[PDB]
C-alpha cells in the first residue's frame, strides 16, 4: 500500500505515525537536508512512483481550505519557492476559498462538484492521463491528459493549518496558496 515518504516532506509538515496522513505544523522540524526534500513548498510525495501501468489510490480530504493533491513528475523541483502549476510537473486538485479547483494554468478551473470527502485518483501511464473521481458516486471531477515522459509520484500539499490529507487504498488569497 502507498505511504508518504518522510524524506521528501517539507519540515513544517506533520506526517502521521502510519505514514498515511499529512497536515501542516506550526514549527519546522530539524530534519536532514536531502536533495529530494521540499524545502519551501509544503509538499510530500509517496514513497512509490510509477513508470508504467495503471494505478488507483484514494485520498481522504479535509473540509477546510489549504490542501492540494494529485501526481507529480519525479523531476518536480524541490528547492526554493516554486510555482504549483502543470508546467512545473504537478497535476492536482485544490481546495481554496471554499471552492474546489483543478489546478490548470494560467487560470485554475473551478469545479462545480459539491462537497468532497474522499477522492479516487486513477493514474494511467499507458495512455497518459490522471483522473479524479468522488468516491460516493464516482462522479468525474477532472482529467489531465499528459504525455508523461518520466516516473510519476502521488503528490500531497497542505499549506494551511486546519486541514489534512490521508491516503486510502487578492493579497490574502495569494498568500494563502503561495507555498502550495
Amino acid at each position: 500500500e502507498l505511504t508518504l515518504d518522510p524524506d521528501t516532506a517539507n519540515p513544517r509538515l506533520i506526517l502521521s505515525l502510519d505514514l498515511k496522513g499529512v497536515r501542516l505544523g506550526e514549527r519546522a522540524q530539524d530534519l536532514p537536508n536531502h536533495p529530494c526534500r521540499f524545502d519551501t513548498n509544503t509538499r510530500v510525495l509517496a514513497s512509490c512512483g510509477f513508470s508504467s501501468g495503471r494505478h488507483h489510490w484514494e485520498v481522504e480530504v479535509g473540509s477546510k481550505d489549504g490542501w492540494a493533491f494529485g501526481v507529480a513528475r519525479e523531476s518536480v523541483r524541490r528547492k526554493g519557492l516554486t510555482p504549483f502549476t502543470p508546467e512545473e510537473g504537478v497535476w492536482a486538485l485544490q481546495l481554496n476559498g471554499g471552492q474546489y479547483w483543478a489546478v490548470t494554468s494560467p487560470e485554475r478551473s473551478p469545479l462545480s462538484c459539491g462537497h468532497l470527502s474522499r477522492v479516487r485518483v486513477a493514474l494511467d501511464l499507458e495512455v497518459g492521463a490522471v483522473s479524479f473521481y468522488a468516491v460516493e458516486d464516482m462522479r468525474h471531477l477532472y482529467t489531465f491528459r499528459v504525455n508523461f515522459q518520466e516516473r510519476v509520484f502521488p503528490l500531497f500539499s497542505v499549506c494551511s493549518t486546519g486541514t489534512y490529507l490521508r491516503i486510502w487504498p487578492s493579497v490574502g488569497a495569494t498568500l494563502s496558496m503561495l507555498l502550495q
